[PDB]
């Protein structure tokens, strides 16, 4: 289980970055929607 | 009429740029999802053999 943990630790890193991207996407869409629908 | 069309195009320009940025982030997210898959694909090869 030693070689598998380095893999999982790198998976964890990528998952944080992915969550950061999803957070940016949602915020930009909220802004887009603000402009589109005039809110 | 033409002046109203200018403000419209400027916002439509802005909303398009917000969408072009979104598409870029979505591409980046897709690349991250590949790398994750390739890593889990190996965590299973090893865990399988081990």
């Amino acid at each position: 289980r030693e070689l598998t943990d380095r893999l999982q630790a790198e998976t964890d890193q990528l998952e944080e970055e992915k969550a950061e991207l999803e957070s940016e996407i949602a915020e930009l869409q909220k802004e887009k929607e603000r402009l589109e629908f005039v809110l």
